[PDB]
């Protein structure tokens, strides 16, 4: 995944994820 080439940009990564699952 594009998480090793850049810092830990998992922030909104969970945001949208919070709407796909919730």
């Amino acid at each position: 995944f594009f998480h090793h080439i850049f810092r830990p940009i998992v922030h909104v990564g969970k945001t949208i994820h919070r709407l796909v699952t919730g």
